[PDB]
């Protein structure tokens, strides 16, 4: 296994998906039952959303939005009546690549925040993220659709799930996007859907550099028999995180 350094670290690109991240998405306007009230929050983008997101700073590949998206709220989603439809601008959007850094610190100014934080809204929509305190999106066939869909990358965009191959041939497809310096938008999916992060490097060791969708936590490498997130507790479907493993490789225009 060759080394690969870390893709995202390499653009300094750090996301998140509650800091300017999440100053775009849909504000809740209901209150789940055994729970805090979350009206008036800013929804979260998603660890999926945030995972390609992250990918798509990497490339800031659509200058512009390449396709209007839309998708209704799951029924499931105790944050909005239910009959909610979203709606990205997405094809006329404007992807200002140099307003979306790649880090925030949650001090920058708004217009660089917008600039992230309507991504993130484009992306966490176009992968039809769940938008609570907590978002939740279906994942790969999200990324992988909305990827080639909504941003256009190049067909190369496409869904594996690590559930039907073997660890061998599974690890095969990332180096592959990692040797060309190409991270990947994975995923293990459980109950509460999809959770992502991204691969952007490689430590010689069946190792990637994965990039959680949590802030500093197991940041660093993948893992290969815990496909899990360490700071557990997102939606109502903890325990079991692994229903539907995949992965989304060649995220590049």
């Amino acid at each position: 296994q060759p080394v690969v350094k870390s893709l995202l670290d390499s653009k300094g690109i750090h996301y998140n998906q509650g800091n300017p991240y999440n100053l775009l998405t849909p504000v809740i306007e209901k209150v789940k039952p055994g729970e805090q009230s979350f009206v008036g929050q800013h929804a979260a983008t998603g660890s999926v959303a945030t995972a390609t997101a992250q990918i798509m700073k990497y490339h800031n590949y659509p200058n512009k939005g390449l396709k209007d998206y839309t998708y209704t709220l799951s029924s499931n989603n105790p944050y909005f009546n239910h009959p909610k439809n979203l709606f990205a601008a997405i094809s006329t959007r404007q992807y200002n690549w140099n307003n979306i850094l790649p880090t925030y610190s949650g001090r920058e100014s708004n217009v660089q925040k917008m600039a992230i934080s309507e991504l993130m809204a484009d992306v966490g929509i176009s992968v039809d993220m769940d938008y609570g305190p907590s978002s939740g999106s279906a994942g790969s066939s999200r990324v992988q659709r909305a990827l080639k869909e909504n941003f256009g990358y190049n067909q190369s965009v496409h869904q594996i799930n690590r559930g039907d191959f073997s660890k061998q041939d599974w690890e095969a497809q990332i180096d592959k996007e990692l040797s060309q310096n190409q991270p990947v938008y994975y995923q293990g999916v459980g109950k509460v859907g999809g959770h992502a992060f991204v691969i952007d490097g490689a430590d010689g060791r069946n190792f990637y550099h994965v990039n959680w969708g949590w802030g500093g936590v197991s940041d660093g490498f993948f893992r290969l028999d815990a496909l899990n997130p360490s700071a557990l507790g997102t939606g109502g479907g903890a325990g079991g995180f692994n229903g539907y493993q995949s992965a989304v490789v060649g995220i590049k225009p």
